[PDB]
């Protein structure tokens, strides 16, 4: 199958995201220095392990080469403080980009305050994410960073169906667009999340993706780790019980037509990466029948086999 | 996934099989007695630890109680001598249908002949299979054994695209395809299976089974163990990377409506299953947008979480 819009594919520091099914290999998303993530020991300080974080930046450069998966780090943080010092080391121990991440806004707002319109941060920091309840000053932080890419988070706890993302991201009645939002902070790059609220409901944001590929042509991605680890019934099977079933559920987006994902806790990308890049080959295979040509030869079909 | 045609639901002998996407959970067929298989000691007389076999059994009904997943048994065999001692054996130590599975065109029709008209055998035996080198001899040796229910294998290195595949079972210019000669033999219910080429070509395979459900309605599924196992390059690194490749294999066909899959051996179930239960949850949870009512309180969404 193929997506009517035309399919905006950005290029974040290398990083190619988006396309029609089978143009790119997804996108991975790690996440590192989470809430209870080992390698913190004060999330409030930001104290850290520097070798075990380099490790696993190491990591993901090792399994992106070997797959063709780019990856874009989730960068996590609990306090100001914490998350400015987590995104100066990223900025110096990894090239991909990487998200700017919090729970609390006033985390996210504080941070780009101090890491300031560095070039730098423009090119390789999205905004993680405009959402229903953003505010003035959250827009006037991202501004004032100028940021060009954010995650447009195009999920409403109100809004569960797929088509009301179509309301969400273009606004409806006397309510203000996403991406309205995010162009008047001055954001040109819009990778689309629709949420993911339970496993079960991965369907609904998958559907949700595709409404937004083929009516608008944004790349379109979501984030299932949190729900698949509040599922204590599989997580507490063990290996490979927890892994299958987190395969499951990570791939199922991109055998829609999904174009990156966020897995989680960088400690799995190693069963991840292999998961997702049999997904994605299985998919650009289908492309010698559609004609659909593969954007990059940096692709798990050519790599994984 | 909806598909065009009204879909082809059997039960056999208490295993819904077909529908629409979300209707009913998919079907899965563990193979016992294959090549190599370590509880058999003979594989030419069919000599085997019945109580290991057993175990096998009752951990099916176990995981198949856990997810509401059914399971039909894929049984197989080197020698007629073997397949008959086989059968015999699934038929007393479970209730579920089984798969009359060799290689050998030839093993098939000794067994079958070996086991009479039987109305046990009628309901429960799903012969495996009618392909592109079947005979009169074995038409008419399942029309005597009253067969009503046969996989449909479209496997041919003749026959590689999905379009090919069907124009094997639909028939074309000089030859009557696999559903006429099926019918001639007496089959009513076809579960179609388009064949396994290798990995990446599996979404071929998929493709098939989508045309197959679009055109004809008939249950379409697939045995992609075998290519997974010659897949040196991710067999070699281990558990749990195996796993999580073979199931990402092995749920993509689901994810795009198909409704059985042939696992490969029955010890691999615990982790099969969890993946594809979970595959199954999440397609389900569509079907108030795809209009389809789910056809039994036993499926996956309702039992895992
Ligand atoms: C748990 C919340 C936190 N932040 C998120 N960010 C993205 N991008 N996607 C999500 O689903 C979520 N879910
Ligand atoms: C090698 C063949 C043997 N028999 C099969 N039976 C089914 N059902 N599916 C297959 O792929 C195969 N592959
Ligand atoms: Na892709
Ligand atoms: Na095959």
């Amino acid at each position: 199958f193929k997506f009517t819009a035309q399919q905006h594919v950005y290029d974040i520091n290398g990083v190619k995201v988006g396309g029609q099914p089978g143009e790119y290999p997804t996108v991975l998303i790690g996440s590192i220095f989470y809430r209870g993530h080992k390698i913190v020991s004060d999330g409030q300080k930001g104290i850290f392990d520097k070798d075990a974080a380099k490790a696993l930046l190491d990591q993901e450069a090792e399994l992106s080469a070997e797959t063709g998966n780019p990856f874009i780090i989730d960068v996590l943080g609990e306090s100001v403080e914490a998350l400015t010092k987590y995104v100066e080391f990223i900025l110096e121990n990894t090239t991909a980009p990487f998200l700017l991440d919090s729970i609390s806004p006033d985390v996210r707002v504080g941070a780009l305050k101090n890491l300031g319109k560095d070039p730098e941060i423009q090119k390789r920091l999205i905004y993680n994410s405009i959402e229903e309840h953003y505010t003035e000053e959250e827009l006037a932080a991202i501004k004032e960073a100028g940021l060009k890419t954010a995650v447009i988070l195009a999920f409403s706890k109100k809004a569960l169906k797929p088509n009301a993302r179509i309301d969400l991201l273009q606004g409806k009645d006397d309510k203000e667009g996403l991406i309205a939002a995010a162009k008047r902070a001055g954001i040109e790059q819009f990778l689309v999340d629709p949420g993911v609220l339970d496993v079960a409901s991965n369907s609904w944001t998958t559907e949700a993706i595709n409404v937004v590929k083929e009516q608008f042509g944004y790349p379109g991605g979501c984030a299932p780790s949190n729900a698949v680890y509040l599922w204590k019934k599989m997580r507490s099977k063990g290996t490979p019980f927890f892994e299958v079933a987190g395969a499951a559920v990570f791939t199922y987006p991109i055998t829609q037509g999904a174009d990156f994902i966020l897995y989680g806790p960088m400690m799995n990308a190693p069963w991840v990466y292999r998961a997702i890049a049999t997904t994605d080959a299985m998919i650009a295979y289908n492309n010698k029948l559609t004609g659909v040509k593969m954007g990059t030869t940096e692709h798990p079909l050519l790599k994984i086999f």
